[PDB]
């Protein structure tokens, strides 16, 4: 019975904690409480595989901490998340991507780009084609979401990090 240690990282607002309370709770949070670090456990089939998954929804800093590294260095994979409707927020997703990989010392790193927030269509300012091109950069899955109700992909990305994970 392994442990899978998720680590959900992005700039603040993004949806970290939206994305992580509709996998396991199966609803919508609307309201934004800035999170310091939350600690979601679960024992779960995935894939007729018996997992636990310890998953981290993380702080929205830009800026690194000893409470980031700590994180870096043990998650065993990653969500990479950033809003389509914060372009800010797409544009970090290279720091994160360095800073996992400067943390393990390593070329490559079990981790997913994550683009959430496509329901708001109205106010969406990067594309798929721009999510696309950033993923297939780094050589890692891209996967659209949306915590609100219905869901989108939320299930599919968490499972897919532990695919990534477990095809290693
Ligand atoms: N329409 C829509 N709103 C979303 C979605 N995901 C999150 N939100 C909203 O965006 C706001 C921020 O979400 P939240 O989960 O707190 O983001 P976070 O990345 O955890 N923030 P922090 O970094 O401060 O902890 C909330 O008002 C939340 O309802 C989404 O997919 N669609
Ligand atoms: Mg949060």
């Amino acid at each position: 019975l392994p442990t899978y240690k998720l680590v959900v990282v992005g700039d603040g607002g993004v949806g970290k904690s939206a994305l992580t309370i509709q996998f396991f709770q199966k609803i919508f949070v609307p309201e934004y409480d800035p999170t310091i670090e939350d600690s979601y456990l679960k024992h779960t089939e995935i894939d007729n595989q018996w997992a636990i998954l310890d998953v981290l929804d993380t702080a929205g800093q830009e800026e690194f901490s000893a409470m980031r590294e700590q994180y870096m260095r043990t998650g065993d994979g990653f969500l990479i998340v950033y809003s389509v409707t914060d372009k800010a927020s797409f544009e970090h997703v290279d720091r994160f991507h360095q800073l996992i990989l400067r943390v393990k010392d390593r070329e490559s790193f079990p981790m997913i780009l994550v683009a959430n927030k496509v329901d708001l269509m109205h106010l969406r300012k990067v594309t798929r084609d721009q999510g696309k091109e950033m993923a297939t950069k780094y050589n890692i899955p891209y996967i659209e979401t949306s915590a609100k109700d219905p869901p989108l992909n939320v299930d599919k990305t968490f499972h897919d990090l532990v695919r990534v994970i477990r095809q290693q």
